[PDB]
RNA sequence: UAGUCGCGGCCUGGAACGUAUGCGUGAUAUUAGAGUUGGAGUAAGUCGUAACAGGUUGGGGUAGGGGAACCUGCUCCAGAGUC
């Protein structure tokens, strides 16, 4: 009987013209929000998902969402950078909130896949020091990196070797990511 | 750095819907069978001549009349005789 209070509480967040608002639920699992994000096209969608949404994302949603943003880039016609990039900036602090705490390295590592998925060919970018914490956060611990696999780790370095601009290969944060996949690495060569 | 914090895992909650189920009121199906009528079978009860040159020349047809076999019209067919 609350689907109408439900619904004002979607109206307050985004206009008229929107499908989420009839779809919208408070108690959703990331899974649907993951298939929803999946299911559209356009960026106008996945900025009224944002809006609707921006409390429920962990990582993997983001990681759809750049997915989707890629999608859009070629497949949308009506695409604007800009948009797409301030959009790009609103999705940091909620990883500095949220994944930096809760971050395990399949969910960053799809992330960061993801990111350098967006700056591929067929110009958008992050700030460089989320990257490099993003890949310190996931290799902190090396037990889930001695069971992770070999298409994340070599995944992750191509994310790496993506985004990163030439003067930052010097940082250390690279060098002890580097020293804890070469640790894994080594052993499970084969 | 010590009560926070908790996107995420486990838990009292309401509820559309969902059998079997009850007096209404339909379908298909079953034997019981009131009760009527027909087909068939049968050595000796029985009334007339349909049928055959065959003794009123019969009949596919549609209605009438008679205790019974039946006959009465009207076009046809000759698949009854026969010059």
């Amino acid at each position: 009987m609350r689907k109408r209070e439900l619904l004002n509480e979607a109206r307050a967040l985004v206009p008229e013209g929107s499908g989420w608002l009839e779809a919208y639920t408070r108690n959703i699992s990331p899974r649907q929000l993951t298939w929803r994000l999946g299911k559209r096209d356009s960026l106008a969608a996945m900025t009224e998902g944002w809006q609707l949404y921006q409390g429920k994302f962990d990582t993997v949603a983001m990681a759809a969402l750049l997915r989707r943003l890629r999608h859009a880039q070629l497949q949308d016609p009506g695409f604007d950078p800009l948009a797409a990039q301030r959009l790009l900036d609103d999705l940091v602090p909620r990883l500095r909130s949220v994944g930096l705490r809760f971050g395990k390295l399949r969910d960053i590592t799809a992330y960061l896949h993801a990111l350098a998925k967006l700056r591929s060919p067929a110009l958008l970018t992050q700030p460089d020091a989320l990257v490099l914490d993003l890949a310190v956060f996931a290799t902190r611990n090396r037990t889930e990196l001695l069971h992770a696999s070999p298409q994340r780790l070599a995944t992750l370095l191509w994310a790496l070797m993506r985004l990163l601009p030439p003067q930052l290969y010097g940082s250390e944060q690279l060098q002890v990511v580097l020293d804890r996949m070469a640790l894994a690495s080594l052993g499970r060569l084969q």
